[PDB]
């Protein structure tokens, strides 16, 4: 059918600006006719074709029109103009979880198991979609009013062809302290990169700095593919059998990958025996502090 018409930048009052990449803009936007907020990522068409960035631009639009859960930001229209691209995002008024990660030290148990059970639930639902994320870090974990989760930054996100059951994408993209050794030694990743990350990210929650750390990144490189780290005094036993079973440098044996028989035994793992799968984004997150 018709679709609403395409909006224009003078469709618009454009307040803060809430962030800037390295060729965008993200600026906190009123619709006049509506009265809705969004955050617009508005993205220079000069500079996106001079730096070789189209193909970023392209794959965020058409990863991103294809998600529709709860726990993602949500893409809800684009539009151009004759210099300018622009996304109308969701507004994740809360921000990075980085920040909390940073202001608070350390996640309680029961925040670690919260949190942790949102973004299990959000990548099953884009592995099921055969997407991969290739970039999950706490910076790209949004934060609504709420305070759910809203995953972001789908540009070095793939989508794996149905038509070939591809199961490894060549690109090399993310960061370093998140990347898989996959991706450094076989220069591939796949859905179980993510759940690597996933594992440094529950790490990072409960000891305030994720696993593999230094001072820059060919010394993190190394670490990742030594498995070298260790585990802080007082980290949640469960939690930390958790970790163990996802920082695995074989990718078929991370708990929730698809050798290991998918989302279901991960989401049996004893850390998450409280947890209440089924409506997460509707149960009340518990207080940080
Ligand atoms: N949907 C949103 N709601 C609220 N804030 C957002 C949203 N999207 C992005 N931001 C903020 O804007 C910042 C800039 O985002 P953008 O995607 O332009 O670049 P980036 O991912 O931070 O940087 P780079 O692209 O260089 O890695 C983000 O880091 C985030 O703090
Ligand atoms: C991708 C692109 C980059 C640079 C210059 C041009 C001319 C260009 O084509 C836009 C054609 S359609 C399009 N591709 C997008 C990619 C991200 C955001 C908005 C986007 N829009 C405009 C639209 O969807 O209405
Ligand atoms: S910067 C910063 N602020 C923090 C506060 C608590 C724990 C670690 C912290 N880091 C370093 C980092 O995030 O890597």
């Amino acid at each position: 059918p018709p679709q609403p018409r395409k909006k224009r930048p003078e469709d618009f009052k454009f307040g803060k600006i809430l962030g800037e990449g390295s060729f965008s803009t993200v600026v906190l936007a009123r619709e006049l006719a509506t009265s809705r907020e969004y955050a617009i990522k508005i993205l220079e068409k000069r500079h996106i074709i001079k730096e070789n960035k189209v193909p970023y631009v392209t794959r965020e639009r058409d990863v991103m029109s294809r998600l529709d859960h709860p726990f993602f930001v949500k893409l809800y229209f684009t539009f151009q103009d004759d210099e300018k691209l622009y996304f109308g995002l969701s507004y994740a008024k809360n921000g990075e979880l980085l920040k909390y990660i940073r202001k608070i030290g350390s996640f309680d148990e029961t925040c670690t198991r919260f949190y942790t059970a949102e973004i299990v639930s959000a990548l099953e639902y884009l592995h099921g979609k055969g997407i991969i994320h290739r970039d999950l870090k706490p910076e790209n974990i949004l934060l609504n009013e709420d305070m759910h989760i809203q995953i972001t930054d789908f540009g070095t996100a793939k989508v794996l062809s149905p038509e070939s059951k591809q199961a490894r994408a060549n690109s090399f993209v993310g960061t370093a302290q998140y990347v898989s050794p996959e991706l450094l030694t076989e220069k591939s990743a796949c859905k179980s990169s993510d759940l690597w990350a996933l594992g440094c990210i529950i790490y990072q929650l409960v000891a305030g700095l994720p696993p593999f750390r230094a001072g820059n990144e060919g010394l993190i490189f190394a670490k990742i593919i030594k498995l070298e780290y260790d585990f802080p005094e007082k980290f949640f036993p469960k939690a930390r059998d958790l970790v163990e079973k996802l920082l695995v440098l074989d990718a078929t044996k991370r708990l929730g990958c698809e050798e290991m028989e998918g989302y279901g035994p991960l989401k049996a793992h004893p850390f998450f025996e409280s947890v209440t799968w089924e409506n997460l984004h509707q149960q009340t997150p518990p207080k940080l502090t």
